[PDB]
DNA sequence: CATGACCTACTGACCTAG
DNA sequence: CTAGGTCAGTAGGTCATG
């Protein structure tokens, strides 16, 4: 019904800050509990969907911190 | 317990969307790293276990054609919806 | 060289404590 | 209602072998 801010897939509620499904949700607070660094293999900016969210875990983070996800 | 799609081998899970092997698996992502393949035949021979490795070109060419792409990929468990 | 068995490093549907 | 935990799940790296 509400789409995922993130990825656009199906949300689950406001989770830290922002409508997320849980996958983003998950991946979100895992990445927050480790201290996580990603490296982007291309352009710093790759399109964060459904399907190509798992495809750069740089972009995908990124995209969580520049829509206000905080824990 | 499921025979691979593509050779009918033992899978391992659902790869790039499709039921494969461990072989069929490893075999298509690095077709789409890179690429050529080319059949001396007609572009039709059988992938079994056995003759997966004598023409790449048709088990790529099965791969596709079931399906295999990296935006059918899904992880986690699979759905009450889905069972 | 390419292949594929094996292991790592994760992913997300589902549930409960709060 | 939502963190957080669980565990059934998979991409992809390795490298001895084909
Ligand atoms: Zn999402
Ligand atoms: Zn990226
Ligand atoms: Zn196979
Ligand atoms: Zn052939």
């Amino acid at each position: 019904v509400i789409p995922c801010k993130i990825c656009g897939d199906k949300s689950s509620g406001i989770h830290y800050g922002v409508i997320t499904c849980e996958g983003c949700k998950g991946f979100f607070r895992r990445s927050q509990q480790c201290n996580v660094a990603y490296s982007c293999t291309r352009q710093q900016n790759c399109p964060i969907d459904r399907t190509s969210r798992n495809r750069c875990q740089h972009c995908r983070l990124q995209k969580c911190l520049a829509l206000g996800m905080s824990r």
